[PDB]
């Protein structure tokens, strides 16, 4: 091609083949590896895949159950995108584990289609552009584990629901995954506090006779910390440090924000480009 | 020395030190390193040395006996090569790999000597010039283990012989560790398939209700590939991935020749600075 | 503060906290962090801790007890000490390992705080400025292992009898590594040999009729050795190469003294900023 350009022209009217129900173009392969990560350090057994005219997204449940995640690429913001309705699929993550795992910086485009004709198959083509080397993947696809809590979990990281979340802040991918490692060689539990008005965000575990460690934030504005907590009451709970451990250390996206209510349920969203990803630990 | 030159002679008439059967000295000594990556990979026991006036050549084949290894490093494009005769040498490559593994950047230079007072030794000579440091290694060699085959296979690789395969084409290194990296994850068998005229290179494997995967090199001129194959006849055979991936993960060299011949017999040539490296596979 | 400035002041006149039997605080934290990688190379149990109003001392011996450390941090090249009196502290290196080991360079500081208050508290602090975040780590340390030796060791690294080691010369971290490296490949023992005069440094092993390996510094300046040993007297010593291993491989600093005297005693100075490293391999 030009050596030494591609377009991002969104959803489309109509599929350039026609026995495609969908077809999914995007430059930045990368952002599938990353997810694909998570849901190996997460231990997923299936993910869930749900196509629309509008966007695609990826539904998994982590082995232990306590965490969900839902990974929404937005057909607007992707190179090629066109679908023909809703339907679902179920894609066994041990199967393509490795398919992900060998996406590179030599590939400079993703292409997944399904087509009628092939109704029990999905592909994924990778293009290396050096070489005009194409690598297509056909996978074996099920109908999906209609798991009847996607229903709820889908409502519960709506708009309206978020805004009532009285504790929240950001961290880039980096300092997750620096928090949290640093936690986990001391501790399976982490406390998370905070007075209300604005004292610091306190992070802390004790441990007597041994080691006791604190993690504060004196500078709010910093971590883009938003606090709702009456003033002089004390918000604190408790969560656990494997999953989050595991969404940092995959490293999917820049920025990830974070939601903490009172009885203990997080909400994580890192968003990327065309990636919206949630994490709802309960 | 000078410190913020070496020349390359080639072969000489004559030895600096009298009592020298071989004196060989190379401003590249990571090719030796590389080059025993290689044959480390390949689980070599035994590495055939033969020295002439003109080059030295270093012969082996792999564990699983399929492949045959011939890695010949030219007197006249080294620094400094002087040899008397025609004579052979055994090296045992388990005693010889954590010397090869210690080569860095921090040496400027090898230097290989055999004498004839010592004729069980081979010295090697690592000179690391910021601090004028000298690390010679005594190694004790056999009288080698005179393998019929190598005149065959030395016949094999004449290029009267090889411009008769019919498919051929170049891999940049790391282009050939990705191919067979991949492939390595899924199978142990790949098809190769080439249709006569200009239609791709077809790399695939196939698991039925699983994982199937394909290949293409949808621009023959930009892997330099040429087809001898009558239009309209298809050329396919399979070949094992190991030992592929055991030359390719070793990364000796910058640009890899392929060649392929109807029953399966591959040609692995990566030519780099004063080595010629050939790997038969039968 | 100012993103796109910390002072020296050293030693003070009095505490900022009024309880504050200890202050310390300096900007290069990732001295401590190599400190204590050594002192797991060494598979040390305890650290013993001097503190006195004008530097503070880490002892340690090797699993072995072949190795003495003794690592002082002067009061006076540092960003901030106070100590009201000379007193003592243990610590056990397992519970502090991956503490230490988590220091990075988001760490622009680390404090040392112990308080009469909590006497059998050590605080450490690390600080990241880039989002104004504090880490204190409250460690329970022990009332210290009275050691008789400690007397001995540090008057055997004393400047008077340094004086007299009569072979002497100083490595780069990179350098010891790759000679200790090298070697461990191969043997646990080396020979340390020198002529008197102006002959050259040689480390040898002998293994008959499999490899020997002799390294040779051939400038006596490249490596500031000078020697003491009269002419034509052969000083030759072994020395062990785990040891040695251990504390090169911890790249504590970026030049090493090494100092031998003839019945095979080693000492290692390595010197860094504020900190003052010295080894003695008895």
């Amino acid at each position: 091609s030009m050596s030494e350009n591609f377009e991002r022209k969104g959803i489309l009217e109509k599929p350039v083949r026609p026995q495609s129900r969908l077809e999914f173009s995007y430059d930045n392969p990368l952002i599938f590896k990353n997810l694909f990560i998570y849901f190996k350090n997460l231990k997923s057994k299936n993910i869930l895949v749900r196509c629309t005219p509008t966007e695609i997204t990826f539904f998994s449940r982590d082995q232990s159950q306590a965490s969900f995640v839902i990974a929404t690429i937005d057909g607007k913001n992707v190179n090629h995108y066109y679908a023909s309705d809703v339907f679902w699929l179920g894609i066994n993550r041990e199967l393509v584990e490795k398919m992900f795992n060998s996406i590179d910086r030599s590939f400079l485009k993703i292409t997944i289609v399904h087509r009628y004709d092939k109704p029990e198959t999905l592909f994924f083509i990778f293009t290396d552009f050096d070489i005009d080397k194409e690598c297509t993947y056909q996978i074996t696809v099920s109908e999906p584990e209609l798991d009847m809590d996607l229903i709820e979990m889908e409502k519960s990281i709506s708009e309206e629901r978020l805004k009532n979340y009285p504790l929240r802040w950001e961290f880039t991918s980096k300092q997750l995954k620096k928090t949290f490692s640093d936690l986990s060689n001391y501790t399976e539990l982490v406390t998370i506090e905070k007075l209300g008005g604005d004292t610091p965000l306190h992070l802390y575990f004790q441990k007597f006779n041994s080691i006791s460690y604190h993690e504060m934030y004196k500078s709010s504005n910093k971590i883009n910390l938003t606090s709702t907590i009456p003033k002089s009451q004390v918000f604190q709970i408790n969560v656990k440090i494997a999953h989050i451990k595991s969404l940092a250390s995959a490293m999917v996206t820049d920025k990830i924000r974070i939601l903490c209510e009172e009885n203990g349920n997080l909400i994580f969203q890192s968003e990327m480009d065309a990636l919206m990803l949630n994490t709802i630990t309960l």
